């Protein structure tokens, strides 16, 4: 007879300002026998973690091994009986994990009496930390005014932020360059353009063909790939509309400059948005839909290619009429950035 684990797999959900919990840690026998069984245990090898995402196409974070404590690292199976005698784990520093990942906790079964069933040998404990966005920056005449450094070109590029619009009028700034290269939904004055239409305008324009709501929250991105002259804009990481460009680039320092929200001091309309946006970037590379798509909610702010980045969920500085942003690039020049808490966490369905 063999030690195995009866249960493969369990799940467990991080709840908020959880940092410790507990849970049973049980192997068994696969038939009785007449003597007491002697069992341990210890945490599985972190390429066991690597085989299972491999062959599942998971992307399971392995727990620190100081995180763990066992109540005892031995057990037994009494005589005649088929489960081993419980061992309590204890997981700590759960509050520290980052949020929007999944962890996996591999517990290895060992025997000093008997074999262990290889492919049955490890309890994979799963721990999911689920990432919400609970506030939100508001525009209601608020500009941030972004410099670029200097020579910046973009060839290719990306915008992209979270959105949720309280109002629309004739033409409102998401953000970017006026004449240049400028993200905006509608505009109306103009005729053609649907106040609630998004649109990429400056040089050469293209619009979407659905319009959006208010008092709802989208993903909104605009991106292009120079070298194949694709442009795209994307709602909710569908396609909405694309075209081709020639160009080879943009500078987004031509004119006023960029702008995010309001385009400050604009003889021909400033153009303000009303509403709330969330997660604000700019690329210089065109993230692929399936990048746009997986990293809505939070990106790493060291990530090579992110010019630009803004959260506007309270943990950037904001002092003296600047806004950092996350990537530590950018000060942003602006009227302020009230961070308002929203009703429910950020959800676009």
């Amino acid at each position: 007879p063999k030690v195995y684990f009866e249960s493969k797999e369990y799940n467990f959900s991080v709840e908020d300002e959880m940092d410790v919990m507990t849970f049973d840690l049980v192997s068994r026998l696969s038939s009785a026998t007449s003597s007491q069984v002697d069992v341990s245990y210890s945490v599985a090898e972190p390429s066991v973690v690597d085989e299972y995402n491999a062959k599942y196409g998971t992307n399971y974070e392995m727990l620190d091994v100081s995180q763990v404590k066992l109540s005892s690292t031995t057990s037994s199976i009494s005589s005649g009986k088929l489960y081993a005698d419980n061992i309590e784990v204890e997981l700590s520093g759960l509050e520290a994990l980052k949020a929007g990942n999944s962890y996996v906790l591999p517990m290895r079964v060992h025997s000093s009496s008997v074999s262990t069933l290889s492919g049955t040998n490890i309890a994979y404990f799963f721990f999911s930390k689920p990432l919400k966005i609970t506030k939100a920056g508001n525009f209601s005449n608020h500009y941030i005014s972004v410099k670029f450094p200097v020579g910046t070109f973009f060839s290719s590029f990306t915008y992209e932020a979270l959105i949720n619009v309280d109002y629309f009028l004739d033409n409102n700034t998401i953000m970017g360059t006026e004449g240049v290269m400028i993200l905006r939904i509608g505009d109306a004055g103009g005729g053609i353009t649907p106040k609630d239409y998004l649109e990429v305008a400056g040089g050469q324009n293209y619009r979407v063909t659905k319009p959006l709501l208010t008092n709802r929250w989208y993903h909104v991105a605009l991106t292009y790939d120079q070298p194949t002259g694709k442009t795209g804009i994307y709602v909710n990481g569908e396609k909405w509309a694309g075209s081709d460009w020639g160009i080879d680039g943009f500078d987004p320092n031509s004119d006023m400059g960029f702008y995010i929200g309001r385009i400050y001091g604009f003889k021909w309309g400033e153009r303000p948005f009303h509403g709330k946006m969330s997660e604000v970037r700019v690329w210089s590379v065109a993230r692929t839909e399936n990048q746009l798509k997986q990293n809505m909610l939070g990106v790493d702010p060291a990530s090579e290619g992110l010019a630009l980045y803004y959260k506007l969920d309270g943990s950037e500085t904001q002092e003296g009429g600047v806004i950092k942003d996350a990537t530590g690039r950018i000060n942003g020049t602006t009227n302020g950035i009230t961070i308002k808490t929203l009703d429910a966490p950020i959800a676009i369905n």
